[PDB]
């Protein structure tokens, strides 16, 4: 060691928001064996680095240009205007040609160390693209914007460098459980479970005797189960837990990441339940020495098919991954899974159809995991892979296949499904695996990706004690070999965040629910702010949730808090960039109160509701805001520019305790257009915006909200916000939506007709993806929600998509829904109270 090297992991606990050397909530050797394991796959990444095209990370695509989109282009023209301190000529340039293939177009048309960069970003038209693919090129487009660029040098890639580095069945004893406190109630009765569980499968299950719920009770008893040692699958885990009705479980792995037996004495720091779930899955013992309830363990140890069978088989294939599987099915999946391999798409209900307590069986299932010619022959089907990665699927084999599928993910790709392929870390069985290799592998190539898996894990240390030692673990294999340019501006960042909690935490204790920010809230506010600026913050800072931004100092003035119970900041920032071409504010609202785990997930989704309208053609114009979760219950927010509240525009002449009136947002719309053409951009935009947010919500099941929960911008594209939270209605297309579409009360026009044709188009478009998205709400609700249902609740998404249906019983459905609402109108929004 030295002391520097110390001092870097200092840095290194300062930046995960936590100790990777701390050792004492553990009982093996996992994660300092998973910190030297990824040293490898690190280092390679490191080594393979393009250094140039890694400090300039280029965000391109490889997807089409989408026709809508092609249809503002002028005769394969575009214009790019090149800026040079106080000067800037235009040039005009071709969709298909290359930025390598354009600044000589530019020193003609009046030494090769300079690079188109965008212009108020550090975003880069560089490499070998055609400027159609760069993503920012795709921005200015469909935003009807213009294309600016600085000429300027490109970065040292030197600022981005790296610092050098048996046939007995199985048994338990249950000796017995302890907890200091009882006072829960009074009393009761409780017993031990013993489940040796796979992919949520329980395979044997034994239990103790009931005993009087002590504050110690011991048992002292042997726990033999029907298994035997030699058919103990990999990724067994035993799941202890104590009933009264559950309250108490912890996981211990039984075979360990040598492959060797779990053996001897264990006392097991337990979680306790609290009012399925991906956190009893976990390896970790509660890190509350203190408090928690206890548990103390020893371990002691040719032919061809008949018709209607491939018929039977294929119809099962056919089926959803929310469909249960029979014995009868599963076992018709086992004896044809020579058939069933050729269609990759029953892998996840055949390997669902293995018995994994059966090494022999296990066996084969390995056998026929060589023959994986159509498989690595396959196209890449995300939502396919996507379910062999969830908690069904516990052999670090079959996981290793899906993983091999998302090497052909280009970064685009990886980007809209990161958080998503983040959380499923948590169904990993252990701490190394070539999911978290690959989460590493892909961030560390590309910096965007680095930067967001680095707010991804940082997430979820910060609050998650059921993993936080796993992807700190992860966080610091990244960090390590991410280039120390990363690292210094991730520690501002850290920093500026962990003040601005500071500042929204002082002000909520000093406000208490009386709708009023008083004199001295905006004070101590505006004080702090100022006695900060000015004290610590930084003169500059990388925006989380966008880091093509920076912003330096704050804009006081136009900080304030905003009028609601958890007293949110509305902090506004300078950008500390000249050539920004405009003086348009940074708009970050720091919050405590609200889970914005669940925030961040529905946003994913719905930038994959538009990644799929793209594939065919639609632009639903959804505004899936900036949202990074910094703790519990605490992160920010990206304010969107020139907006306002429903219920804000609803308040006008219009009062207070007293509303609706079915105008209003008309006159708002108007009260804000300057010409009238533009006017009518607004009112198309809404009818894309408002059928864009009835399919998606109706769909992840959350459409009928409050109204305040609802804003428009002042250009028309209406969008919900604060997914906090959450006579019922399947999504808010209220009267105000339907004037401006022009039918009142209830008859129809061009603009509620072409509403119709849009959100089924929109509608069934998502249900030519079913699978990635019941996949993807599944995922969801285990790995960031807490009251939860393998049933009812994820059945919901099923129904919603209309599953089973056709294209017209599906149309039928939705317009309906459209209807339902109509009846109808304010009931749900004046029962606010
Ligand atoms: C009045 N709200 C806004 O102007 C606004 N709000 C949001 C937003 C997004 C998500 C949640 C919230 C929120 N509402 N109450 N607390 N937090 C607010 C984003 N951009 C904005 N321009």
């Amino acid at each position: 060691s030295s002391e520097e090297s110390q001092a870097f992991q200092r840095q290194l606990t300062a930046l995960i928001g936590y100790d990777v050397t701390d050792v004492s909530n553990v009982h093996d050797d996992e994660l300092e064996f998973t910190r030297r394991g990824l040293v490898t796959p690190r280092m390679a990444e490191v080594a393979s680095r393009d250094p140039k095209l890694y400090a300039m990370h280029p965000w391109v695509t490889s997807k089409p240009l989408p026709e809508y989109l092609w249809k503002k282009i002028a005769n394969n023209c575009i214009f790019i205007v090149i800026h040079r301190s106080t000067t800037s000529q235009t040039i005009k340039v071709s969709p298909d040609d290359t930025p390598g293939a354009i600044l000589q177009s530019f020193f003609t048309k009046m030494e090769q160390d300079f690079v188109l960069r965008v212009c108020g970003r550090d975003e880069y038209l560089v490499g070998e693209t055609p400027i159609k693919n760069f993503q920012w090129v795709r921005h200015c487009l469909k935003n009807g914007e213009e294309i600016h660029v600085v000429l300027d040098t490109p970065p040292d890639p030197a600022l981005d460098e790296v610092r050098k580095e048996c046939d007995r069945k199985f048994r338990v004893k249950i000796r017995g459980i302890d907890i200091p406190v009882l006072p829960r109630n009074t009393d009761l009765t409780v017993f031990v479970e013993a489940n040796i569980q796979h992919g949520q499968q329980v395979l044997c299950q034994r239990r103790t005797s009931p005993k009087p719920f002590t504050e110690e009770v011991l048992w002292n008893v042997w726990l033999e189960f029907s298994i035997k040692i030699k058919d103990l699958p990999k990724g067994a885990l035993l799941n202890l837990q104590i009933y009264c009705q559950l309250l108490y479980y912890v996981n211990l792995l039984l075979i360990d990441h040598r492959f060797l037996l779990r053996r001897g004495e264990y006392v097991l720091h337990m979680w306790q339940i609290s009012g399925f779930n991906a956190d009893k899955l976990t390896s970790a013992t509660n890190p509350d020495k203190e408090n928690s309830m206890s548990i103390s363990i020893l371990l002691d140890n040719r032919a061809e098919m008949p018709n209607q069978l491939r018929k039977q088989l294929e119809a099962i294939i056919a089926t959803d991954p929310l469909n249960p599987l029979t014995a009868e099915d599963k076992e018709l999946l086992w004896h044809f899974r020579y058939e069933s391999l050729k269609h990759p798409k029953a892998y996840p209900k055949l390997f669902s159809s293995v018995k994994w307590g059966q090494q022999e069986i296990v066996a084969k299932t390995y056998q026929l995991l060589a023959r994986r010619e159509v498989w690595d022959q396959s196209a890449l089907d995300v939502g396919l892979t996507m379910q062999l990665l969830d908690c069904n699927f516990s052999d670090e084999n079959v996981r290793a296949i899906a993983v091999q599928k998302l090497e052909s993910l280009e970064d685009d790709d990886v980007l809209h499904y990161l958080l998503q392929l983040v959380q499923a870390v948590k169904f990993e069985p252990y701490h190394d695996s070539a999911l978290a290799r690959f989460l590493l592998k892909r961030g560390l190539r590309n910096k965007r990706i680095g930067h967001f898996l680095f707010w991804f894990l940082r997430s979820e240390i910060a609050q998650s004690r059921h993993y936080q030692q796993r992807f700190a673990v992860i966080l610091e294999a990244y960090l390590r070999g991410c280039g120390t340019a990363m690292l210094h501006d991730f520690t501002q960042q850290v920093q500026v965040i962990e003040m601005l909690q500071k500042v929204t935490l002082d002000i909520k204790s000093l406000s208490a629910e009386k709708y009023d920010v008083s004199s001295q809230v905006i004070s101590q506010l505006k004080q702090k702010l100022e006695n900060l600026q000015n004290s610590q913050l930084p003169e500059s800072f990388r925006v989380p949730y966008d880091p093509g931004l920076k912003a330096g100092a704050l804009a006081i003035e136009k900080c304030k808090v905003m009028a609601s119970k958890k007293k949110p900041l509305w902090l506004e920032f300078k950008c500390a960039d000249p050539t920004a071409l405009s003086n348009e504010t940074i708009g970050i609202i720091f919050k405590h109160g609200d889970d914005l785990r669940q925030d961040m997930l529905i946003l994913q989704i719905l930038r994959i509701m538009e990644s799929i309208w793209e594939t065919e053609s639609l632009d639903l114009c959804l505004l899936p805001y900036g949202c990074i979760s910094t703790g519990d219950k605490i992160g920010m927010i990206e304010i969107v520019k020139d907006a306002t509240t429903i219920a804000k525009i609803q308040q006008s002449t219009v009062g207070n305790t007293g509303a609706f009136k079915d105008e209003v947002l008309n006159h708002w719309l108007k009260e804000k257009s300057p010409t009238e053409e533009k006017f009518q951009a607004a009112v198309e935009r809404f009818v894309y915006s408002c059928a864009g947010y009835c399919v998606a919500t109706f769909v992840l099941g959350i459409g009928d909200r409050h109204n305040d929960n609802i804003m428009i911008t002042e250009t028309g594209n209406l969008f919900h916000i604060d997914f906090g939270h959450i006579e019922r209605v399947p999504f808010v297309l209220t009267p105000d939506f339907l004037f401006v579409m022009g039918t009142s009360g209830k008859k129809t026009s061009p603009h509620f007709q072409k509403f119709q044709d849009i959100c089924v188009k929109a509608y069934l478009a998502l249900r030519h993806h079913t699978n990635l998205l019941i996949i993807l709400f599944s995922m969801m609700l285990m790995t960031g929600m807490p009251q939860l249902t393998s049933k009812e609740d994820i059945e919901y998404i099923r129904d919603a998509l209309t599953v089973g249906k056709n294209e017209e019983d599906a149309k039928k459905y939705f317009l309906d829904q459209i209807e339902v609402c109509r009846d109808k109108g304010w009931t749900v929004q004046f029962n606010w109270f």
